[PDB]
């Protein structure tokens, strides 16, 4: 039985919090050398949506199978490797969980793949070439890309807010029983061209801006710099126990504020196109 929750964290909290969690877990790094750069804990997402913001209302509402999409990249601006990825909410008689799917593209095909110039086909030529990954595997990954790309043309949808932040990772590897993630640096920014202002040049990112928080030279309209950190904690406790006790212990500390349905996409929509949604999540005034 899988659990995850998410909490905000006050700025003053954050060196405490953290103190706290390495005392159970390792933090993860990926140079060989153990060392890293200011860039290396850099997550950006590009969501997506149209002008009418289905997506958006979609995950509001919670409605069963309502879509997320976004194109996500580690690091720095010379990362290569973007992930498009597909985030589903789904709803049964056993509870709730998240669904999330991906593929990896090059960052040069990405535009001509969102606009179904680039096919699946050539989109995966490379891989079926290669022979490493099995067959029903590549035909899996490929259906979902068709699948993407059949809504973005479909729905038409476009880049509306980037997420931005520094991620954390403790996790004690091959004991995936507890993960947590602290976020920091946590900014939303505007992708959209609602205004009339074509923020991306039809380009799938704006290119006026890199991994360089604070972001000063954004417009203060473009820009929702989050004032706390935020805090999830993915378990997986192993019938019927209950969580770690220090786990357990943190989460009901005065240390972080439960947010049940946070989310950074939503959040960013609301707050950056807070006078065109008719539909506001509840952490936000109304
Ligand atoms: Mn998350
Ligand atoms: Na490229």
């Amino acid at each position: 039985v899988r659990q995850t929750t998410k909490y905000w964290v006050h700025p003053d909290n954050i060196t405490e919090l953290k103190l706290i969690i390495l005392k159970h877990l390792p933090v993860l790094v990926f140079n060989t050398n153990k060392e890293f750069e200011r860039e290396d804990s850099a997550i950006t997402s590009i969501y997506f949506d149209n002008e009418n913001l289905d997506l958006y209302y979609g995950r509001l509402r919670k409605d069963e199978g309502a879509e997320a999409h976004r194109l996500r990249w580690y690091g720095g601006m010379s990362t290569d490797t973007i992930f498009v990825e597909r985030k589903t909410h789904r709803e049964d008689w056993t509870g709730e969980k998240s669904v999330k799917a991906r593929f990896a593209l090059k960052e040069r095909h990405v535009n001509d793949f969102l606009k179904g110039k680039y096919t699946v086909d050539q989109v995966f030529a490379k891989m079926r070439k290669e022979g490493k990954k099995p067959m029903n595997e590549i035909e899996n990954l490929e259906a979902l890309a068709s699948e993407i790309q059949y809504v973005m043309l479909k729905k038409k949808l476009r880049p509306v807010v980037r997420s931005f932040y520094n991620r954390t990772a403790f996790q004690l590897p091959g004991d995936a029983r507890v993960r947590i993630s602290l976020d920091t640096e946590l900014t939303m920014v505007r992708e959209d061209n609602f205004d009339g202002v074509d923020r991306t040049h039809k380009n799938w990112r704006r290119t006026d801006i890199g991994v360089d928080w604070p972001f000063k030279q954004l417009d203060d309209k473009d820009i929702c710099r989050f004032p706390y950190a935020v805090l999830e904690v993915k378990l997986q406790t192993q019938l019927g126990q209950e969580p770690p006790e220090w786990v357990r212990e943190l989460v009901g500390s005065h240390l972080v504020e439960p947010v049940p349905k946070f989310s950074k996409f939503i959040h960013g929509v609301a707050t950056l196109l807070n006078d065109k949604v008719d539909s506001i999540p509840f952490w936000l005034p109304q």
